[PDB]
RNA sequence: GGGAUGAGCUGUGGGUAGGGGUGAAAGGCCAAUCAAACUCCGUGAUAGCUGGUUCUCCCCGAAAUGCAUUUAGGUGCAGC
């Protein structure tokens, strides 16, 4: 019989989640941004 | 070293409060703080600025140019 032990997701459903700033051999000290300006800190709207 | 019977010094009690006081006027002083005191709240103010951002390996791999910009250490779009 299938048991709550026998249930497992359809391969590519469940993937991991990055997290960020965690290292150099993941997404390092800048976690992507890598900047100094605005960008680093702070969203820039789309309007300007 | 100056004043040391005077526009003197001092004690006790009181009054004036923050864009307000008080000033023989130095922006002086208002509790070791003053070109606008302190404390709590708005509040985790905001900062194109400086700093920090934490385990691993595999594969690929830039740019520092153009144009516009209250723009020139910022950003949008193109290039990569
Ligand atoms: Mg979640
Ligand atoms: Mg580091
Ligand atoms: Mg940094
Ligand atoms: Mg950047
Ligand atoms: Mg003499
Ligand atoms: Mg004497
Ligand atoms: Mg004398
Ligand atoms: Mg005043
Ligand atoms: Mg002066
Ligand atoms: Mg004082
Ligand atoms: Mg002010
Ligand atoms: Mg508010
Ligand atoms: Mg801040
Ligand atoms: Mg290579
Ligand atoms: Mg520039
Ligand atoms: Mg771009």
């Amino acid at each position: 019989t299938l048991k709550l032990h026998d249930l497992r997701p359809a391969r590519g459903s469940k993937i991991a989640r990055t997290r960020v700033g965690r290292g150099d051999g993941s997404k390092g000290k800048t976690a992507g941004r890598g900047t100094k300006g605005t960008r680093a800190r702070k969203q820039v709207p789309v309007t300007f």
